[PDB]
């Protein structure tokens, strides 16, 4: 009949931690005056029950600390774990007034150890993978800002070959392991690129090397759409009349004073001067919102001569 | 044949718990006309079964008010579970016409009791970090809003200090505990000072130290992306200026002032000094709405100089 | 052989289920020609199955009819499913051409009846958890529109305090539960005083009281971020004049006829009069679509006195 | 040792179900030359198992034209599958060469059916569900423009009661079951009479009735916000004069006429007489882009007659 | 001891498949020096699992080109899985060194064969059911650019019964099976005949007639929204002077030679007969940026008649 | 009683692996001082155990690394696999302590092998047939690019030949094998042809080829929708506009000279050549920024020859 006196223990185990608190049953512990302290089946399935609770407590703080970033290394999650354990053990066997080394509790509270470590170090590995990733994303823009930073080392023409080394040799050895991160890496590089002095060079430059990623072998300009090319080259060009306001002042001032000679003929001259000087802050083709003020006053300035010519006749 | 007779019972519990309502069964279990009342088999699975209904009746109401925040503390929600246990043992006991007492009865309502209690703990400590992360979050705006809320004492050289030692205080000590959330609590922190008084100065000064995320160190200018840096100054630049309305006014109605002075050579200098006055609440070199209205204002003004030149000519 | 025999029958029973519609099994029952209507055992497992069939439609529908919300109240959607089980096993059994007493049916339409009343009871009590969550939301809108509405009562000095304290007591007592939907409330009484009439007095001055949400206190002005605030701001001090549109019509009306003035002097005062005006339909100092109607006439009105004052020494 | 030879007939039965296509085995059945056509026990688990299969593939087939909508009602779907399944079987087991009738082929496709059948019920009447769902939504449209539609029959004052007393009936008697889906229906009448002639007028009109929706009883005009209730009449009030474009051309030629007459004095009158006629069609005073027109031709027309009182000096 | 002697020959299985890559076993096989050689039970539990493992890899292979579609119609995906599972039971047993007969690697290799293929055809219906989809979807606008394609069929007064009794006809007859994707089908259609020439009238003639959908049966200009309804016309009226450039050109230029005639009673007569042509190519009433147009060449020559009228009395 | 010690053995091994640290338990071990070293059942637990972590621990990098991306091929990613499950077997062994050959450790270390290399090789198949896709995609760019790329080669009248044989091929033979991915190489080539020179010729023209997609057989210009076709065209057409600046320059100088002349006769002709011109360098009929440039030009001529022959009169 040890089928039936057990599941009448599991019965009777159920009712005490239902009816009571956990600070009830410690005061009535020890005064021998829980519902079933004389039956021996009763108070093991209360003490095998009463340890699972805090073992899932105990691994659900740990858990949900992991969750959301508080471990960085696996180590320090390790030993954070361990300490837990220890400590939540005696405590919660402390306060549920049970003997921390009464051998039931301990079925129940080490009931399935191995598979909840294999759980914890599962969800930490995973964001500690994600952690990985996201560093070296970040790190791998430092690294690049040491001789992408300067805008006057920028537009040498040797920075588009040192980014196609440096992709290639990450690439190869290990140092930018993700392949389909690689296209992260580069996006991120180019729009630092893109919104900085003397980026349009750069960009231009390193438009044409030769980068493989997921199989297939390609050039850069064609591993970003065509459209989406244009428009980075767009921005690349608009970036240094968006970032260093006295440029703009510049050549704003210097467009207007062309304008406003007396003789458009001479004007003429200044705008090619001014568009002259212009195409060496903004080599590719594209349109910009620049080339568009060169319209403008060109628009303009062949009006002016226009009218001039046509109001020369009255000096004959 | 013990093994049938418990298989005719739960047939005939689940028809009396199919053909009656909670409300019929009580009036015909003390008129003794239910359809199986002689059977004792009968009434003991639909005992045992009458009491699984509560027991998830009363969890499912305790774990709906613990899916949609309303228990803030964790002793709090142990406490109504408490006395929705009791309470709701009694309750449906006597709704449906059961002793609360009969011991068949709680082995239903009592059944699977360490489990249901691991479910509730599990979902409560899930919105309790979700509730804890959302309180660091906003807490650790207020405490910076005690020195970067004054516009005054923002620009002083020592805000950005003071900035950078908390972050890597509240880093390496735990008062900001995810390093996945210091990015959250960076960008909020900055989108305020961005859009408040002197954020210019403040932001630029900050956008040099050093912080650690994620494994590898960088500076905070590099962390958020440079074009996303240029958009944030942009914006910290234009705050003042859509924020103070009275400043608007006062450089634009200066603006206006200067431009239209007799003598155009007086108001270059006007000029001159209305910008050299606005780069003091303008640090950073980005293109903002004022100076293209100082742009502006140079254009006219060095249209109007021309015109009185080419008239002067007139006064010989 | 017991194991084999009633094997064999669920093979029939299955057989009998497939070749045949739940109409000619009727027209067949009463003909006595079924496919093993000699067997026993057949028939059995055939009635046990339809049973489970019935049981699952009507289930199915009472599923369906509380998924999309049709039951309001608990109490109306248990009177629902204890007329739709009596009423469908009936009909069920009739249109299968069963006896709806006969105890082998019952057994499969009771099969697994306490299960199935808790699947309904959890599915309706999360419809009803969200349709209180959303009267909740509704119904502190109404409460608060009884004393916000008034565009005379809102901007007294005192509405800020009725809100703070209405927020305050609802978070303590239990009338606001759920902490997290406090921000929802806030953010729509917000939206609401707004989008009105007189809300910009009533939001400067809400914007500097005390309220606690997620364990962290802070101010309101604080909780949502500050360029919210500022746009929030921005948004309840152009409601005024994109609501009542008469206003707009005055004061564009009265700014006109004060630049339109022959003595610019006099213009001078007219505007700071519309400007000392303006200031009390719009206290706090954020840049708005008005603010910029005074900057174009201010602007305006120094031009045309500049040109009066030139003009003026053709006077001498 | 019958646990055994069966399981060997398994492992045989999985080999030649594996070795030979649907083809070759009905080829070869007929010639005796199959791998293990002499073990009775392999050929019967190669018949219970190729009935398995054609019971999935037929009832993937229904399945798969439940998901995506092909059946309307019920009772067509229950035809379909009763066909189906009697041709699918007959053809399934003469393409495999097996006799349609032999008790074992049937086992296997007879195998589980009345879960299969569950399964196909639930997904089609979860199907039936977002149907009548739909079919609610755009019917209670259609009887809803009967008397909704008529821009004369719009704007008088008993339409709002009409529109009130069906909701209120709908959504009393069942006409209109989701408290839920009451919102999409609501918000589908008002864009419908938002974008129509006349539609200010009801909707100023049915603003201020009463209409319960969950739980908490509130007014039209609280129950969307209040800024989404000031786009709504905006856009409801430009809707006349962008569906309407003879009235667009009317009033536009109307105001250039009246700001052109010589005389201003008798311009006012005529701007006053167009505001006058307008407000009938747009009653509520938000502002639309038609009170912008009237605001610039009372601006020019005041500028007129400030410049004509100007020049009447000259008649002194 | 049975349980035993097969309990350790699953452990020597696994320390042999684990300790080994697929090329050492094969050299090693054949020089007789596996670790577990000696144990017939060991080298039976290795070759049950190296099959398993081969048919996995050759499941896994099939199953993912049919995951992105490679295999169209159900015989060819069939008939590739024929050839490869052949190919590869072969091809993996003589990698891996085991005979490809030994009827041990085939108990595994053939494992669970009628579940997988059910998985395989499960997967590859689900596909094929979405590739049929998206064919009747684009079927269905062949068909209809056979005659409304042509910018001069579509214009006539039975386009629209065509168009009307197409659905009709393959709504009830099966061409177009689901009634959730006729939608689809209607709004491709209208924005096919949306923005082509002459889709105006075909519109304005199509949006009132009959459609059944869903149960409910109303007109086409009330399935879609009134306010969808309104931005399609506009956009369908659009289409013509957005589409044929000429078309603008013409009008243009037209609009610009009446407004410059010497006499404006003249150009009152060419703006109306310009209007009269142009509501020919624009039946429906809806505000489009041509007649927006026409409001601005008649307001332009309305202010040159009455400037014309004002200036004629110097004729005096 | 086997059923016994083997179960206390169980919790011994649970309380042994929670007690102690991977460091203490290999300090212990040599010294004699566990917790239960006498029993061997206890110690045989432990040991089946603390490898079951081991094998968890070595699969977890394994499967972490293979998540994102780090083997591109399949072999790399098995001889990896067999490397680390070698040295990771033995370095955790050696860690914990144990013997790296006592057959106990490897029971769990080799526990469920076949079923963890399924799981391995399905992961990094998915991720596998996932880079295979993207390569395709980015693989017949290239192609594309050696005969697209060339301004010049483009606009001849065999490119749209060559790219209509290009996907027939491709979808046929098996070099572009994904149906449902031929949509995207089709539209990835379009956007590059689209945002290119001369890219408005070779849409125009491929606009009439023949390419089957999901059964149905349609045009190009069917394919995608008729509107996307009309903005597709527009871009392409605005490309040479917005990637050539100088091509701006070129037109909008000489509509300027030919606006600017002084007898507009010659001007209508130099407006038609420009006209003429451009239509060589957009085709297409569609409406784009620069015909409205010719609008404006023409409209401006017109008014211009108006006040020139209205200002002839005086010639007389």
């Amino acid at each position: 009949k040890e089928q039936r006196a057990r599941d009448l223990a599991d019965e009777r185990s159920n009712e005490i931690i239902r009816k009571l608190t956990p600070e009830q049953r410690r005061e009535a512990l020890n005064n021998g005056t829980l519902l079933y302290q004389d039956d021996p089946y009763a108070m093991e399935a209360l003490r095998v029950k009463t340890g699972r609770n805090a073992a899932y407590l105990v691994d659900d703080d740990v858990m949900q600390k992991i969750k959301e970033g508080v471990f960085r290394t696996r180590e320090e999650m390790e030993e954070y774990r361990h300490s837990r354990l220890q400590e939540g053990a005696k405590v919660y066997a402390e306060q549920f007034g049970i003997d921390p080394e009464d051998v039931d509790y301990q079925r129940g509270f080490n009931g399935d150890i191995t598979e909840r470590n294999i759980s914890l170090y599962g969800a930490h590995d995973n964001f500690l993978s994600q952690q990985a990733q996201k560093g070296a994303i970040m790190n791998s823009r430092v690294e690049l800002n040491g001789v992408l930073q300067d805008p006057d080392m920028l537009r040498r023409p040797d920075s588009a070959d040192f980014f196609e080394k440096y992709i290639d040799n990450g690439l190869v050895t290990g140092a930018i392991p993700s392949d389909a991160q690689a296209t992260q890496l580069i996006s991120q590089a180019f729009s630092d690129a893109s919104s900085r002095a003397g980026g349009a060079d750069f960009l231009m430059r390193v438009g044409d090397k030769k980068v493989t990623l997921n199989g297939a072998t390609t050039t850069y300009r064609e591993l970003i759409g065509e459209e989406q090319w244009n428009a980075l080259m767009v921005t690349a060009q608009r970036s240094q009349f968006e970032t260093d306001a006295k440029l703009n002042e510049q050549y704003r001032l210097k467009i207007n004073s062309a304008l406003n000679q007396e003789d458009p003929r001479t004007a003429w001259e200044m705008l090619q001067g001014i568009k002259a000087e212009l195409d060496k802050v903004q080599p590719d083709e594209q349109m910009t919102p620049q080339r568009e003020w060169l319209i403008s006053a060109q628009e303009q300035v062949q009006n002016q001569m226009n009218a001039w010519t046509k109001a020369q006749a009255k000096a004959l």
